[PDB]
């Protein structure tokens, strides 16, 4: 079906390119404040920057390629689609593949761009001293279960009530994750993200914290919006056609 | 009438959990800037990053269930919608009931993922050096009464000027707040979210400002749109009928 | 003719309610960074905490009070609304009187709520070292003229363009001007900001700067609007007659 | 054609004066942390200050003269409307050398007003230590491509979903750019803004990178956006046309 449509491989080269982008301009703001290289300056990172970085990266690339693709540009979030039934199982797996090799893409030529810093981390996510695996995990889960919420609030079109920017509601979501998680665990919030520098890096240590965390918090998310707040009046089953169907 | 009504308790349903994410979110970004814990060093709260956490996060979680509940996170902003007969006295009672329960729950998920934090203050809101409690009182009747303004100046219904986003403006109206007060009392600003920390620690020292200034902020908001700037061409008999009715 | 109907009243005591909010809002956030007073620490200013909360205080009371005023809260403002001819000069008149004994009382009760603070300046707009009275009197002119010619576009009515938030787009202008100036002048940019507190401290040097250049901006700001840029197809004539109908 | 109607000249002198505001208004941000003078201290620039002067910059100069001229205020996206055939020749060129000539003259009035900065680098661009001209020119090349996709994707004319302010998503855009492209290379992603600094300082090493960058940045921007993700039903022949009749 979807996959002889040229809309939805326009969709998914959309997603692949708006991650690579999400991922290098962030990743690039958060590794600027380790120059100048020669200076040596007890220079420390700011969070609001880098969270500002990640959250207007969301919300400009969304305004982009939105209405080409959705701009989910993170694999939580297509999980929270796909468990909505907003989204076909075909697009899911292509749009987290899409996701996962830009971030692979923007993070190598990161690397590239960033050959003067030693023992460059590329942004890499881990668990901060005196943060634990299950503490790391549950500040994912609740970043992720916001954004998640976010955009399934967002993406209703039962509602009536919205005005703005949609974009800049899930960009200033994204920018809420980080400056609760920079601190603790990077913030992976966005498991593409988080792959793209392990991949890079050749290390996985405590990797699994920023696949599972964000999953799990997209399904509350999913739970909590689609089974307790806000309820459809469609029968399981045929929501369950959108899985092989996109429709 | 509401009691039995399904839609009634997903709003309170919908208040307790965003209230939940409010608070743990924002005092998890408070408690950011003291990791990582080994390392020595005289790390500063950033106060941007606070404000916007706590802003950002009434902004999402406004966005994510106003439409199911009216997204108040704030027994203040209750309070004021009270005063200014919108809601019951029973959605009044059982929404600051659920903002206090969730207030609690999300300190107690808090102090058990930031346990490295030895003394933990958990964000609790007390007066600074050089600020006694008039003076604490004060700052915080300010931002109290400028956040419950703006709330019942976006919600008047009978506007016709609004553009942009509700969700982004109240969130962005605490923000304000926090910008404020954050130096001077911790910029409790919401009854709920100081009597969490307070519950938490075991600590309630200076806690009645953090009840009584937001109050008199709210009902004097209130005093001020609807009997000053906009008031009603309705009889007041008729809006006391909406705290036993909810129409 | 509107000085016996309310609703003209309504908007001038709205006008002196909301410069009374922004101004102790905005200086107390300024202030904030000098507590707590007992601990003996270098602290800096946050020039984005201070440009925040002035913008932010003014985006959230326009969404408040301008259907009821314009919230113009700036006596440059007001001055570049009766030179485009939009308001009456009895209008002008006492929004400015207004703004200014709001600016005057929101200043004198942030001097008794900061108290503890040894020499408390108030927020006063003065040069900075290596700024002579010319530089700041440019820098005051260009903050003043970006902020009027956004008020003047944003409120042209000839435009079907506008979309979003009119409050937050003056607010960011706000913000705007004072990440320019405050580190030159302290960003004046509102006469009767600078005016309270030049009266509280009882010290008016340099002040003619706080109000010439932001009415030189203003009227540069109408100049350039309404008749370089987007001029009008009537008579000045015609246009003459607001000053004493207000219509 | 244009080149004799009222309305294109004013477009011109539009993007004459908001280049120059732009540019005084940001760069004066950016050197505004070297005040003052006397006091000798480790002041250090703050990334955020400056980014959200670029940014909200371009979003009050865009809500002021966006509908007199589109806004550009910046080659690089200029270009990047040529290449989508939006504009014409002509008014490209006039638009391009108004930005520049505006860039120079507010690059001038700032060094009048900072006279007493000791060598005074005028906010050039320049890369930074650890960064040589091929990073530097990747870091500009995807600053300007995300600000120019931005500005294609929001000016398109064939979408109906979008909400808010545009001129808020245009400057948040160049935030981004901003909080990417300070710690590399100065931020360039706006030739004539660098174009302006690089004059005034009569210092044009590596300036090169900071035209060559945006344009190739714009460029890619056309490409994607206009041939990959969302192609338009129009022979290019046809669309050829509006290069000599801007329709
Ligand atoms: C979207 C694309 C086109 C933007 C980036 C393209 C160019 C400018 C970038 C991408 C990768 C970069 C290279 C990556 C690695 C290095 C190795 C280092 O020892 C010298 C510089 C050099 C050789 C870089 C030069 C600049 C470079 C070629
Ligand atoms: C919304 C929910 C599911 C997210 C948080 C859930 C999990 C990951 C969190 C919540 C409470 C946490 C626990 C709270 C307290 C401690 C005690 C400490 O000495 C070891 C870690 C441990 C045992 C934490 C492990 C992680 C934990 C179990
Ligand atoms: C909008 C209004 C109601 C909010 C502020 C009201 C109250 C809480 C404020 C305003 C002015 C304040 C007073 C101003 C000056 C001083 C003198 C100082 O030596 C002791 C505290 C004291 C006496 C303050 C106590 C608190 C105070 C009374
Ligand atoms: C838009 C315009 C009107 C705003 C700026 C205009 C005025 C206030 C500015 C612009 C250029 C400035 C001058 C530029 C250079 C110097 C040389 C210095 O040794 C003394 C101050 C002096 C002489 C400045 C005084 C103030 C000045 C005249």
């Amino acid at each position: 079906s979807e996959f002889k449509k040229k809309l939805f491989w326009r969709a998914v080269v959309a997603e692949f390119l708006a991650t690579t982008l999400f991922v290098f301009i962030s990743i690039g703001s958060a590794l600027g404040f380790k120059y100048p290289v020669g200076n040596n300056q007890t220079a420390v990172q700011d969070n609001v920057k880098v969270s500002l970085a990640f959250g207007l990266s969301i919300a400009t690339l969304a305004q982009s390629v939105g209405h080409i693709s959705g701009a989910h540009l993170n694999p939580a979030v297509t999980l929270g689609l796909l468990l909505s039934c907003q989204i076909s199982i075909f697009r899911a797996l292509m749009y987290i593949i899409a996701q996962c090799v830009g971030a692979i893409v923007a993070t190598a030529i990161l690397s590239g761009i960033t050959s003067s810093l030693t023992g460059n981390s590329l942004g890499r996510n881990d668990l901060a001293d005196g943060v634990n695996s299950g503490q790391g995990l549950g500040i994912e889960i609740i970043g992720t279960l916001q954004l998640v919420l976010c955009v399934l609030a967002t993406t209703d079109r039962r509602r009536r009530d919205l005005g703005g920017s949609a974009p800049l509601a899930i960009g200033l979501s994204v920018a809420l994750g980080h400056l609760l998680a920079i601190d603790y665990t990077g913030c992976g919030i966005n498991p593409a993200r988080s792959f793209g520098s392990a991949v890079i890096t050749h290390n996985f240590s405590n990797h699994w914290i920023f696949w599972v965390g964000p999953f799990i918090g997209g399904a509350l998310a999913v739970l909590i919006y689609d089974f307790i707040l806000a309820p459809r009046s469609s029968d399981l089953t045929d929501r369950v056609k959108v899985w092989t169907s996109g429709q």
